[PDB]
């Protein structure tokens, strides 16, 4: 590895490597070595157009079947732990299950307005998962984040309607309530229970 132009090959190949082997793709890296230089020297291939393309469809195809597995596999999972979660914690002192399957814990009642569907909150809050993870908060800006009832998950603008300005609510959100069957990588996957203690300072109509 002396010169740059080895130095960049090795770093490629490496970087491809990790990603096949962090996704479980089976690969041979001297026959990849001969087809990349085949393709190279402008060479005969040692395959046909059409073989390769089944060969590289038929590769797609089952990795996206993993893919979907892998996610369908995991939102069950969250789904189930959710469950298990809700089901405990309705028991506890304080908790109360609301009709759409929302719970909520007031630490403090305040003597403020309700807000309405259309009125605009400003709020201080923290949001974790069921594992203690904490995937968001204002504690971090220092500062009350302001929202739109309507524009929020529905676990919040379920729970906003019933608080007082002034309140502190710890509310237990079932997935249905919050982001569903969804993962764009974020912090929060497939069919996740979420809580949040959310502090209402005030409501503007
Ligand atoms: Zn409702």
């Amino acid at each position: 590895l002396a010169t740059d132009k080895d130095k960049l090959s090795y770093s490629i190949g490496a970087d491809l490597g990790k990603n096949f082997k962090n996704q479980g793709i089976d690969v041979n890296p001297e026959a990849m070595a001969k087809g990349m230089q085949d393709a190279m020297s402008g060479a005969q291939l040692a395959l046909t157009e059409q073989q390769m393309k089944d060969v590289l469809n038929k590769f797609q195809k089952d990795l996206m079947a993993k893919r979907t597995a892998e996610f369908n596999k995991k939102a069950d999972e969250n789904k189930v732990k959710g469950e298990a979660f809700l089901t405990e914690n309705k028991n506890k002192p304080g908790v109360v299950v609301l009709p759409s399957g929302l719970q909520y814990k007031v630490i403090n009642s305040g003597n403020g307005v309700k807000p309405g569907k259309s009125d605009t909150v400003t709020v201080e809050y923290t949001g974790r998962l069921i594992d203690g993870t904490v995937f968001d908060s204002t504690e971090k800006t220092g500062k009350p984040a302001t929202f739109q009832v309507s524009q929020v998950i529905p676990g919040w603008t379920e729970a906003l309607q019933l608080m007082p300005a002034g309140s502190t609510w710890e509310i237990y959100v079932p997935s249905g309530l919050a982001y569903g069957p969804r993962s764009v990588g974020g912090p929060i996957g497939p069919n996740e229970t979420l809580i949040f203690k959310i502090h209402l300072i005030s409501v503007k109509k």
